[PDB]
């Protein structure tokens, strides 16, 4: 009744904009938009850009993806 995965991959926060989004930079020079999770939320964080962390891209658009894992 809802089968589908998602592309966990890594990517370097390049910029912060409002809206609780930011920019992130994959090693191969592209760059997505990414948004952040209610789950990385709930363990109260506050990353700041130039920070590595993994992207999540959606199958609806590997346009965009979000940030749900930055490193320790």
């Amino acid at each position: 009744m809802a089968k589908k995965d998602v592309i966990e991959l890594e990517g370097t926060v390049s910029e912060a904009l409002p809206n609780a989004m930011f920019k992130v930079k994959l090693e191969n020079g592209h760059e997505i938009l990414c948004h952040i999770s209610g789950k990385l939320r709930m363990n109260f964080i506050r990353i700041l850009e130039g920070d590595k962390v993994n992207v999540e891209l959606s199958p609806y658009d590997l346009t965009r993806g979000r940030i749900t894992w930055r490193k320790k």
